[PDB]
């Protein structure tokens, strides 16, 4: 089997990516974010507290004649932003772009924090990382592409995501016409249930390329690059006016600016960030000073490639039974 199914940018800055997820019988249609770093399919439901839903729609299991209670399951996650989520656990129908899992543990929300309740276009998360991060207690469960897995024509997923406009999700096929050239493969190490490899190093603009390892994950789900402290500050000396401020959580640059692209090694292939990758706008409405979309790891504990370095390429997320990485340029 096979599935395709477009992921769509939420906003003018591309923040986040939605993408459609029918889950019960008769289907009940949820926009989820696609989350690479995480491995919680959870959603909201008729179940959140009230005062916490402003505008998503919500999945009602009630509803579905084939949603199944999971006796005495919850679940509980927070992310890098500081947001989380908590609740109970249904089984159910849940298909995507065609592909159908039955039996897909659905995490629902009786809990969300105030980020997700203020964000009207997200419904829930789809993880795609290892289930081994899945937070269902006492039952650890399966990530919707772990359940499919052995039934797709080949144990892969791949991420395409557009730069101000829709991309696409497919499971078990690599679209040969979705990229330029060659796919490049690198290693995963799954140790911490991470799509984790180490790129090679990094260029600024036209500048050289400086081979160095850096070791990070591959997260549909983070909206930025967060990337060692030396990789953000040479990035950033290239940009006029350009500055660190604690006041607003990062490197901002004038927002008359042009940016210089950023390009990041996978083995010996380059993919190439454009400039205008790294722009996420003024820091508050009418304002000229605009907030990067390079930032520092440091504290974070992780280098993170989000979807500012996603975006640049067509992404291979090979679930064999050694998990590996493919990028290509498109
Ligand atoms: O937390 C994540 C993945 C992530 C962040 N998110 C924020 C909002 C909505 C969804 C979502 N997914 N990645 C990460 C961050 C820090 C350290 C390790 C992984």
């Amino acid at each position: 089997s096979t599935g395709s199914a477009t992921t769509t940018p939420i906003d003018s800055l591309d923040d986040a990516y939605i993408t459609p997820v029918q889950i019960g019988t008769p289907a009940q249609t949820l926009n989820l974010d696609f989350d690479t770093g995480s491995s919680d399919l959870w959603v909201f439901s008729s179940e959140t507290t009230a005062s916490e839903v402003d505008g998503q729609t919500i999945y009602t299991p009630s509803k579905s004649t084939t949603a199944k209670l999971l006796s005495g399951a919850t679940w509980s996650i927070s992310y890098g932003d500081g947001s989380s989520s908590s609740g109970d656990v249904y089984t159910d129908t849940v298909s995507v772009g065609g592909l159908t899992v039955t039996g897909q543990a659905v995490e629902s929300a009786k809990k969300v924090s105030s980020s997700f309740t203020e964000d009207s276009t997200i419904d829930g998360l789809l993880g795609l990382a290892f289930s081994t991060l899945n937070t269902v207690s006492p039952t650890q469960q399966k990530t919707f592409f772990d359940n499919a897995k052995a039934s797709l024509d080949s144990p892969v997923f791949t991420a395409d995501l557009g730069y101000h406009a829709p991309g696409t999700y497919n499971f078990g096929f690599i679209d040969t016409t979705a990229y330029t050239g060659s796919i490049t493969y690198t290693a995963v190490s799954t140790k911490q249930g991470f799509w984790e490899w180490t790129s090679t190093g990094y260029a600024v603009g036209s500048g050289t390329f400086k081979s160095t390892s850096i070791d990070g994950i591959a997260d549909t789900g983070t909206t930025l690059l967060y990337l060692p402290a030396t990789v953000v500050s040479a990035y950033w000396a290239q940009v006029s006016g350009a500055k660190s401020s604690s006041s607003v959580g990062g490197y901002v640059f004038p927002c008359s600016a042009t940016l210089p692209s950023f390009t990041f090694g996978v083995g010996s292939a380059r993919i190439v960030i454009p400039g205008d990758y790294i722009d996420f706008g003024p820091i508050s409405t009418g304002s000229s000073s605009c907030f990067g979309g390079i930032q520092s790891s440091a504290g974070i504990g992780i280098n993170i490639f989000g979807d500012v370095a996603l975006k640049a390429a067509f992404v291979v997320f090979n679930g064999a039974t050694t998990p590996t990485l493919g990028f290509a340029s498109k």
